[PDB]
């Protein structure tokens, strides 16, 4: 009967998790629960309190708490998973998946136990295999376990194109399938400035350089920082997906989604175009791909399946 | 002739500076220049790039660059100074001022040389003496050199009251003069919920406890974090002041401002109520204080003047 | 299971109703249903379509439909009533209440039948008696039938004070009990600029003139327009109340609420300070009034009760 | 030296002009001056006052005045022209241009006299010929005299497509050249859902029906209303263009711009893709058109030139 706010729990209180929590609160999307391990309870509480203390300045009405008790996550509408070790250049997907999947087992069980009807959005890398690991543990329908990947890659692409052309980011679009790095399958033919195909505005070699920059983009930020990794753009990407869900917007966005026949593939998570709304994955949209795009995507599938073999 | 964006430079690329840069960009208030020392050029660039790469997601049109070259700060409308060592419990104001004022001399000279008509907003602690140090080096009129203090303290107070009463932060107000900690002179008689005096809504001892929490509030966040300090609420406070200036809003806010007779004091910076707009300090508003408030403020003045003696 | 948007129906597609619908949609607060009589179905649809066609420009995701079929209002979270004849100078409350209460009977029944758990917010004048008429027909708990009055009066007051002092509207507050016009009981002692009492900033006669302007403020707009009445500020006031409810903000705001002992009165609606949130009226806040304020409020009560005698 | 707000004057205080003024103020883009003839001074003031009185509710800091004295428009950054008779079905372009161009002569002279460096955005129909009439009277460079057309047409298209597909309006794009109605040259090949070509998602006949609906869209709203015309979506379209200019965003948008060789045409205004920023028209973007598109655009040019012959 009482009209109540949405609730989001953000798992992992490192910079991407904390930043996601703040951005959600700032937009008055939900009350936020920022979660981390018991040994880090006080820093988690400190982050959440600092965020809360910003709220009267900017004027946003949100509760934000820090916790190590999954009871506090009960009946979350969305749970965003940012826990685990960050991807770095020179780390193999296989080592990272072994590390992160071991951490995540107990986490997924605790999430699902307290919010049986949550939609889970996974940041943790390598996200194609990690989203699968979460899906297998959670006991949820596939539509409710999704990963983040292409929003961030398209954000970086759009930034690079916007700076190349000196144009508003509002009017640039990018399009990617697959995953990050060598797994990314960009469709520059579906990438525009104000709807105008980018191939007509930027010469081939420059556009190739921008695509390569996009492939390497997370590593670029890691290299500049010296220690740490990106978190503003990853957080913003998580929040855009979370907002689509909480507000049932039926956005068309790239997401890491479970395939059972789509694009000819089955039984893995892969970056694909989806309609995102209040049910989670509303639809996977199947494009007519050109031969080269389809070969690239086949390679991305094989790569993801190789990383999956590591899971126990 | 070309209509151009405002420009803000943020000095110091630690968490409060970076966060301020992001929040300004996010609000499309200005193009942002994030500055730090040459030895940290790549991390500064990495922070700025990550922020920029968030912009297509959220849709904000801002340039954000990282630099170590004060040439890039030229003709800034506002310069926000966040550089220096953070305040911590057990650090004396005298030691911190010696440290931070030595760092700041060359910084202020570089700011003023490149943006002779800037308004400078100072975060660096101890802010009453540090704002004075910046004022003496810059060669600017007093109205254009201001410090941040009471916005953050009132933000924390409002958060505590909002949680005590379970009421919107939008409707709680606080009122403080002086500075932080033992220097704070709160006026609970000018603190309300929806205009209703808080003394009528909360018993004396609880209200006293909340005032004491406000006095200790930065240390509270330092203690929970274990390493580091607050940055979301300090950043939000800087941005509110910056916005008032850039948009000539003539907000009524507590600020650290130079006194030449106001409240009976001269030749120091002190936290006082001001009208903040496109000239910087538009007016210092002189209240009729009660005897106890005036004694407290006299003590705060003596404390600030004692810290000033350290400056060389 | 599907996370779904809130739903608001706005009854009456004149300028205040249409404007409320647009502002709600613009803020992505809800899907909106704009309702009017069957004979005006096409204009209602035309208004709603024009609003909907604005949505891609500004980027807001809202459904907005026009209708004459109360089936389309089913399961509304909030229903905002703007139907009826507008108040004008020289119209007596007694004539207006007879007119508007006859119109409203069938409307309230239709609302309650289709959304038994709605919170109703009433604009229609004379709002103290009209909210009562809606309350008696609806079969809802008092907390879920509320009227708008003091938000608009305080908005006008704040505008006048802001212009007098040349200060941000963000920092001015006003405080009123009762209703409009001669029924308004302002508390200038609870009215501030940045928390500073306005009696200390503006001389008595000027402040009296601004209070009188507030009393007459709706008529002022009627007189300037020549035909029609205010709708931007009334719409904004409705939306602020609606937002408080939909987002469970627990705002402290003046509202027209049913009294059963509060302030010593019973069995009428009266403008009083409330906490507004997801249950509707969360609490009526009882102030300690001065003798003159209490006499004024007694007169306002007698005036409202005299208008109530007209209801059949 | 004082940092000051931007200033926009909106000429014509009918519903599209008033609505534009409100939306600009609401976004804190500028101080607004709403202008109309001396005989309508009081209603213009009444509209502006009602808007201003909304500002404390929503919290926006803007001055909004109503006037009949072009002195009050002095040094406007942008002037938006909404004055004149609205287009209706069955009104010929030739009659409307004779009517509206006679009204506008004195208006343009008064604008240019008081704001010699303004950018003028023209709504008044028939906009291709009316923008030309304003350009010839104003004495301004072509880049600073522009008309609105394609933003509104693309907004309606995007609304129709969004409803057809049940997808976020944020992710639909449309693309039009020329002008309204029979003059519109849509490029459905440059129209997408999340970058996916709409021709792959909607069958030909449905897409044709949606294009025809777009051609007729202003008349549709006129027919539903019975009296009056659209104003929410036209206002939103004006504000998007104004925002691009005031914030130097370099948006890629359709606009009515003066051609001196672009697309092979000279010496008329025509709807074309532009980069819009702080100089006005930053660039006209020349597409490679297909034979059918180019024939359609040639017909649109001939139609505009025929209406131009009416101008004296």
């Amino acid at each position: 009967m009482t009209i109540k706010r949405k609730k989001v729990s953000v798992i992992g209180a490192g910079f991407t998790g904390a930043t996601t929590a703040f951005l959600l609160a700032q937009k008055e999307l939900a009350d936020v629960v920022l979660v981390d391990i018991p040994q880090l309870e006080n820093p988690t509480k400190g982050k959440a309190l600092d965020m809360l203390e910003a709220s009267p300045v900017q004027g946003f009405d949100a509760n934000i708490i820090g916790t190590s008790d999954y009871a506090d996550t009960a009946d979350s509408d969305v749970v965003v998973i940012t826990a685990g070790i960050a991807r770095k250049p020179g780390m193999s997907r296989d080592d990272l998946v072994a590390t992160n999947s071991k951490i995540m087992k107990s986490i997924t069980r605790d999430i699902a136990k307290h919010s049986p009807n949550a939609i889970i959005v996974v940041l943790t890398n390598p996200v194609d295999a990690m989203t699968y690991s979460v899906f297998k543990e959670a006991g949820f329908p596939k539509e409710r376990v999704i990963g983040q990947s292409g929003v961030l890659d398209t954000a970086r692409f759009r930034t690079f194109i916007a700076q190349e052309l000196n144009l508003s980011v509002k009017d640039i679009t990018g399009f990617v399938l697959g995953g990050h790095g060598d797994d990314m399958v960009p469709l520059v033919r579906y990438s525009y400035a104000g709807g105008i195909p980018l191939e007509t505005l930027i010469p081939k070699e420059r556009l190739e350089a921008i695509v390569e920059r996009t492939r390497k983009g997370g590593g670029e930020i890691v290299g500049l920082l010296g220690n740490g990794s990106a978190y503003y753009a990853p957080a913003a990407s998580l929040v855009e997906m979370t907002e689509a869900i909480l507000k049932d917007q039926r956005r068309v966005l790239p997401a890491i989604a479970y395939l059972e026949g789509e694009y000819g593939y089955s039984d893995l998570y892969l970056g694909v175009p989806v309609i995102l709304g209040g049910n989670g994955i509303e639809k996977i949209i199947e494009l007519e791909l050109l031969a080269d795009e389809k070969e690239a995507l086949d390679r991305s599938v094989e790569s993801v399946r190789n990383v999956m073999k590591v899971l126990v």
